[PDB]
């Protein structure tokens, strides 16, 4: 499974997944990617679960 989790220290757009996989990566997580859930762009990080 693709864990979604909404990232934590990530503090702006979300516009390139690449910002969001470095904020996700520096978080704790394999990879990061952006959502749309917000008036904006929300990061959100993807751990494998099983």
């Amino acid at each position: 499974r693709m864990c979604k989790t909404p990232s934590g220290k990530f503090k702006g757009y979300c516009v390139n997944n690449t910002n969001c996989k470095n904020v996700c990566r520096t978080e704790g997580f394999p990879t990061g990617s952006c959502d749309f859930h917000v008036a904006g762009r929300k990061c959100y990080c993807y751990k494998p679960c099983p």
